């Protein structure tokens, strides 16, 4: 098919596609580039109509909706949603960065720890994208290390593909996932609680070896996790930890305070 | 008009209009409040019906679908534009605080230059939004102080009250021969806005100033040199390959993209 300029990104011939990356259980994932600009990009089809009814259909293209306002420094852009050949074409960057993991591996071969002054660096852009989020009543949905990219500079990108530029049961089970398979803003807040012993630990707070998925919800519900090292690390990196890893979402912190706290803490660390 | 969530942010139902902001040829801007998440917006009303002839009507269409792919933290990002009583109507990217006019205005008042380390601060996410624009070929148009929006935060959004880019602040040469507006022009602005960072004045201004002497000293570039005991050579020098009557001949914004993340990297 023929270049078409006025569409810009929102049609499927200002693209070509490279190979399939991803396959979900409504999508198909493909590195891309645009012809346009030549900018790699990831171009993910939702099957809306063969694989959805019409609530799933009608909420996902909300939710994309909403996804493709925000316009924020730590969020992964989602460029352009359209329909085309019968699938819903949504267009997402690739962002030239590393995934926390990759970093937490690296540390972790080296035997050293992430020092709480860069950890508050990293959370504080991280909380920065979620607030962004949830101020437009958008839940991530998959806080994890594998969707959190870190640039050259030390800029924090949060995404939901786990798909960067060059390197690519859900991770952080929360309560109300294990007992009424809820979701709500709060399970994000139970995540990035995780996600943050994470960085400090090197490891999830629910990791163990042998692990039974029995054992694992046994200690979810109890918020049995191995302490943070009280040397290598504040009482209010801990307690901040302990207020976000709360069986009860009603008592998690909304992330505005989370933020404020990543912000009191980047500016006494920095 | 009464609520409607499933319609989302495509009519004017979902929208509380709380004050007017803007006014441009075709177009008024209001301050607005979205009922379905209480976020403060702007809604621009473009009357393509009653001030245009279908070419502009057109064009004027053609150019917000182009706008509203743009998605970059240092551009007013456009959510949705509808059809809706007899008007196109944008809802946008409200930047409530402040903007560069204001900033200079304080240092002007204050009698107090802006450091170099602050100038490249603003500067290199200014040119970031341009790079991005430039890069999905859109103009801006409208490059002045006033559309150079800061957040809290000190995050410049480039925006554009009253959709000046279908009609100035900075005459360029292409104005005085008429000539019309490409690219390189958003250079000439770019250069112009760099300058009145580091003068508190742009190029051009004067105290007794007429379009005589105007174009007289724009046919030369006669603007005076900013002091080089305050701004760099690289500063200077930047504006005077951006301020220069040949449009070919100034540098495209990745260029100048390119020397403002060094500088920046280089002051901090």
């Amino acid at each position: 098919k023929a270049l078409r300029p006025d569409m810009g990104y929102n049609t499927l011939a200002n693209f070509r596609i490279e190979k399939k990356i991803g396959r979900g259980q409504f999508s198909e994932v493909y590195r891309a580039a645009c012809l346009l600009d030549g900018v790699p990009v990831a171009l993910k089809k939702v099957q809306i109509f063969d694989l959805m009814d019409a609530k799933a259909r009608a909420d996902c293209i909300k939710e994309i909706d909403l996804l493709k306002q925000l316009n924020h420094p730590n969020v992964i852009k989602y460029y352009a949603s359209f329909i085309e050949d019968n699938e819903l074409n949504i267009v997402l960057e690739l962002a030239d960065a590393g995934d926390l993991s990759r970093m937490i591996k690296h540390f972790k071969k080296q035997k050293r720890l992430i020092p709480e002054r860069t950890v508050w660096k990293y959370f504080v852009q991280l909380c920065s994208a979620l607030e962004h989020m949830h101020s437009r009543r958008v839940m991530h949905r998959n806080i994890k290390p594998a969707n959190v990219f870190i640039t050259a500079t030390g800029v924090v990108k949060l995404g939901d593909l786990g798909l960067g530029r060059f390197f690519s049961t859900p991770y952080y089970m929360s309560p109300e996932r294990i007992h009424e398979n809820g979701y709500n803003f709060k399970s994000d807040i139970w995540s990035l609680g995780c996600l943050l012993y994470e960085m400090a630990a090197l490891q999830s707070p629910f990791y163990g070896d042998k692990m039974n998925l029995y054992s694992l919800c046994k200690k979810i519900e109890q918020c049995d996790y191995p302490p943070l090292p009280s040397d290598h690390y504040s009482e209010e990196l801990r307690q901040l930890v302990n207020m976000c890893i709360n069986p009860d979402p009603e008592k998690r912190p909304d992330v505005t305070y989370v933020y404020d706290v990543a912000k009191r803490m980047h500016a006494c660390t920095a």
